[PDB]
């Protein structure tokens, strides 16, 4: 075999992590139990890992900030992790995932977080009935993992692209139908119910609900995650001026998920979060836009099984050497 198309350049000789090997004993496990004969084995890992920080913007700064009630930043650890299955000898990159992880070594309100920035795929897995359980799979065993570690809440927004954007893959394939608000909306329950039966989450809340629970009556009690809708419609708020805020809660309430992975008393008594894995530095995965554009100019599509299949190959290689 050519140099670029031998093993040295697949999935599974990526580095290991832990969290690689854990969501993957995980969705193999559940493939096995399934016993489906066209199904391939699943290789998930981790490509990218390093420390940022979320620095609060001028408006709630002023207001939050310089007044001694918020601190300035906040330090996160961002996570790019991909899922392959090879599928008759060839690595097919089918999904894709950016979290952004707030330790114990980090200010309130962020403290113990998760948020999920990003998460996208395409629809080639084999066979197509496990495709939707094997997402769900890899889902429920970050949020597992994550908790293990120490991690107290999570957070999930569920905005589906517009229509023709892509999140991480470049071309989806024009048959990949995009749900609606709503059936993603839903998607994400279905996930979620089935890591409370597994006592993985505890419970979870939609925003408004939260809140209100909460008897939150500042601003400076949301988590201030780098990226989201949040801090921008409070910069929004003030730069034109708790009725607003609730009001706000309210009227996206469907669209935001609180999931709260370790509950009450416990979530006090709890040891440093030390991450097992290393940082592992890779700028073509430092966030969603490295990778986009590099596939949009070198032509790497992932709009047919073909194209995807390549497309996966390319982007390996480079993986695998920078
Ligand atoms: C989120 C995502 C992984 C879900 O994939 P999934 O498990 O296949 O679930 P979907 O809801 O997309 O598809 C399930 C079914 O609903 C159908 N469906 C999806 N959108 C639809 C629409 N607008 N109208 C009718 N049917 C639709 C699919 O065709 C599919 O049918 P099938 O099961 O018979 O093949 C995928 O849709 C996706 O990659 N979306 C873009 C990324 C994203 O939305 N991220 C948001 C959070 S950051
Ligand atoms: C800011 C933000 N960004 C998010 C992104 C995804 C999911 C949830 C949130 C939230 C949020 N989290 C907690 C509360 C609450 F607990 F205070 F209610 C309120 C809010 Cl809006």
């Amino acid at each position: 075999n050519l140099y670029f198309q031998g093993s040295k350049f697949s999935a599974k000789r990526l580095p290991s992590t832990r969290l690689g090997t854990f969501l993957e004993n995980r969705v193999n496990d559940f493939l096995r139990r399934q016993n489906h004969p066209e199904s391939g084995e699943v290789t998930v890992r981790v490509v990218h890992a390093s420390d940022k920080t979320v620095e609060v913007k001028p408006g709630m700064k002023a207001r939050f900030v310089d007044s001694g009630e918020m601190a300035e930043s906040f330090p996160y650890r961002t996570k790019a992790l991909f899922a392959f299955e090879e599928i008759d000898g060839v690595d097919l990159c089918f999904f894709g995932m950016h979290v952004q992880e707030y330790g114990s070594d980090c200010p309130p309100p962020n403290q113990r977080r998760v948020y999920i920035s990003y998460l996208d795929s395409v629809h080639f897995f084999r066979p197509k009935c496990l495709r939707t359980a094997v997402y769900h799979e890899i889902l429920i065993g970050y949020l597992e993992y994550v908790k293990k570690l120490g991690y107290t809440t999570g957070h999930i927004w569920a905005c589906p692209p517009s229509e023709g954007d892509d999140y991480i893959f470049h071309c989806h394939p024009p048959d990949q139908k995009i749900p609606k608000p709503k059936r993603l909306q839903e998607w994400f329950k279905k996930m979620l119910d089935k890591a409370v039966s597994e006592r993985i989450v505890h419970d979870y809340k939609d925003i408004f609900k939260q809140a209100t629970e909460d008897r939150l009556t500042s601003a400076k009690e949301l988590p201030y995650f780098e990226g989201d809708f949040w801090p921008n419609v409070l910069e929004e708020s003030i730069k034109e001026s708790s009725q607003k805020l609730y009001a706000t809660m309210e009227k996206h309430k469907e669209v935001f998920f609180v999931i709260r992975l370790i509950a009450g008393p416990a979530a006090n008594s709890l040891p440093p979060i030390v991450d097992p894995d290393p940082l592992i530095p890779c700028d073509l995965m430092d966030g969603r836009d490295a990778f986009l554009t590099l596939a949009r100019d070198k032509h790497l599509e992932f709009s047919s099984l073909r194209r995807a299949q390549w497309s996966t190959m390319c982007m390996l290689v480079e993986l695998h050497t920078q």
